[PDB]
């Protein structure tokens, strides 16, 4: 149960820091000597929450889905991904045509989003694409910007190779997407540069 | 990646309760039409996060922490079991005497305690104990309570078995707690009667 709760780990990181927030907030309230500050702890409440929401919604499909089939539609896709890019540097461009995409297409471009936009810690710009052809569906995220980066654990993660040295959070949302896309017959690629990473990953549709 | 993801689709179900309700809480402070409610809206979005941090707090440890080795003070431990049954039915009677307690004793205790919470749906009490005798460490948790139950999927994974038809939530937890006790080397039991369940486990200590 080590994989289980490593993941187990990474959400629980996830979520701690707006929690936390919200609950900081929300002392300043009711702290009769902070109240200089009130306004600012009421927009750190709705924020948070706002924050916990995205992150939440997100999770449940990223994370949380069942190897099941059903078919998601790309729009909401978007909306997913959207939520978790508000709350980090890097912008989106998401250009997924809308359609509905099988559930492996749909883990994967989830996952594949974000480790785009956490390969930029220092901005930019993470495109994701995604196409039907070929007896396939096809993804690649490609991150633009100062200083992009697969860290070794994502890059070892993403192999479906052990966590080393390196954070465990960036690794097992690796080895999960590899482990996924392995499951239902497709491959992850990645693709690396000077100020860019990509990352792709086909699965059968 | 099926069990890690079924873990994942646990936690975010018991995160989104509170979440939901702070969002709404605060939708409520904001409609120009629902003033009426503000005070309650207020004491929502207060107590919501609050069930939050106690969720998290506990989550960490009973579902994040790794095999590695590490000792937890069971004050700590009663505390977060503590912390999940402020949200429930049923209320706690923590009996360990507090002492030091290795990392799969420390995930095993908070697993059967809200294991034990849960079976009791109509409410009653959990009594949790726990020696360090013999080259072990024995846990055991009595539920009793109208109704006192458990189910059939948490018995299933109590045992290892496959989640056959029954919810996925209570089965991964249970999983997971056998996982983990066998990986150390211990055993779980299970103790059935009228108005009452136990769980119990042992490891090497
Ligand atoms: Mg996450
Ligand atoms: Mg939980
Ligand atoms: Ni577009
Ligand atoms: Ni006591």
């Amino acid at each position: 149960p080590d994989f289980a709760a490593m993941l187990a780990a990474r959400l629980c990181h996830d979520f701690i820091s707006p929690a936390s927030a919200i609950v900081s907030g929300l002392d300043l309230l009711e702290d009769p000597s902070a109240q200089d500050m009130r306004d600012d702890a009421m927009n750190l409440i709705a924020s948070s929450a706002r924050k916990l929401a995205d992150l939440l919604q997100f999770t449940r499909v990223a994370f949380g889905a069942s190897a099941s089939a059903e078919n998601f539609d790309s729009r909401e896709l978007e909306k997913l991904a959207q939520g978790v890019f508000a709350h980090v540097r890097p912008t989106l461009d998401w250009q997924i045509e809308p359609q509905a995409m099988n559930k492996p297409s749909s883990r994967a471009v989830l996952n594949i989003a974000q480790i785009a936009a956490s390969a930029l810690p220092a901005g930019g710009v993470a495109t994701v694409k995604g196409v039907a052809a070929d007896g396939r569906f096809s993804i690649i995220a490609d991150a633009k910007g100062p200083r992009a980066r697969l860290r070794p654990e994502v890059l070892a993660g993403l192999k479906g190779e052990p966590l080393a040295e390196g954070l465990g959070g960036p690794w097992v949302q690796a080895a999960y997407l590899n482990a996924l896309v392995r499951a239902a017959g497709g491959q992850i690629a990645v693709e690396i540069g000077e100020d860019r990473a990509s990352i792709a990953a086909w699965v059968p549709a």
